[PDB]
């Protein structure tokens, strides 16, 4: 594999896509790679961890519980409902919310979640609590994956998105049983997860959220480091790429292994 940078370059022009990426140290923050770092690109299913960051605010403020169950009607149910489809009669707890939302990709899950911290507007509000000013939410699930071109709804940057999540992680913002809970989330990713995991050589940590979303818009916000450490923060957006879902997958994927074969920067 070439250099992560030259890599991104071929994937973009094989795509004929927009890449955003970063790659940070996630105890210090150091940014180590930066491409279209400050562009706009749709979060599509990665907002779901800042969204269970704002959950965990809520719950060691003592404004929420993550046992409390929530009682939930059909009618509610949106697209792509795995987890909460099966709870209609028994609920579903804030924790067990947060679990199917990012391990899952639930998306009624997401809204239900979305909904106790006030909305998009509440989750955008919460953004600029913890200083990101760039980062917005304005749609629940899914016409918040449309990614229509030019529109700034329902995106981040990926230095924005990077930030955020070390935020969130590491920032003592949350309290350390909170930010272990959000680190375990993505962990157990139940779809990428273990594929990734698979392909990975021996001795490489990953944990994630991937998303997608219309006009070939794709992205993965993960943890990845050797000697099984959560050694940074690689945030990769596509957006704008009429490429199959294959192919987006193999990009992203090729990036990644530049990042294993050049990882000492
Ligand atoms: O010399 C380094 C390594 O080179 C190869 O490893 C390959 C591996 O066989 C392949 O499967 C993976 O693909 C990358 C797949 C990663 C999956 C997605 C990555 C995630 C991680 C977070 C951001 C992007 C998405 O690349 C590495 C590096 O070339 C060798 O197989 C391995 O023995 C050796 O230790
Ligand atoms: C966000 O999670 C999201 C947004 C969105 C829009 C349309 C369709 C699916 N979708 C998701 N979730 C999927 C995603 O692609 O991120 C899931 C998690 C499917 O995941 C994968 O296909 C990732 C993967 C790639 C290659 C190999 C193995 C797994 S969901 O549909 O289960």
């Amino acid at each position: 594999s070439p250099q992560p940078l030259e890599q991104i370059k071929l994937s973009e022009s094989q795509l004929s896509g927009r890449v955003g990426m970063i790659e940070m140290d996630l105890a210090s923050g150091r940014t180590l790679t930066a491409w279209r770092a400050d562009e706009r690109f749709p979060m599509m299913s990665t907002f779901k961890v800042v969204l269970c960051g704002a959950v965990l605010a809520r719950v060691d403020a003592g404004d929420e519980q993550l046992e409390r169950k929530i009682h939930y009607r059909q009618q509610d149910l949106v697209d792509y409902s795995p987890v909460s489809e099966k709870h209609l009669a028994d609920g579903m707890t804030v924790g067990e919310l947060c679990a199917a939302a990012i391990t899952m990709s639930d998306n009624s899950a997401a809204n239900l979640l979305l909904a106790t911290v006030g909305g998009p507007a509440g989750l955008t509000a919460f953004l600029r609590q913890i200083g990101d000013n760039v980062t917005r939410l304005d749609r629940w699930e899914t016409e918040l994956n449309e990614a229509l071109p030019g529109d700034a709804r329902d995106t981040t940057t990926p230095a924005s998105m990077a930030a955020t999540l070390r935020k969130l992680l590491t920032s003592q913002r949350l309290s350390a049983r909170s930010q272990r809970q959000l680190l375990q989330w993505m962990v157990d990713d139940r779809v990428a997860g273990p594929l990734i995991r698979s392909v990975l050589p021996a001795g490489w940590f990953i944990a994630d959220k991937t998303g997608a979303g219309e006009r070939g818009a794709r992205g993965i916000v993960a943890l990845l480091g050797p000697n099984n450490k959560a050694e940074r923060i690689v945030v990769i957006y596509l957006r704008d790429t009429p490429a199959s879902m294959a192919e987006r997958n193999q990009q992203i994927a090729g990036i990644g292994a530049a990042l294993i074969e050049h990882w000492q920067r």
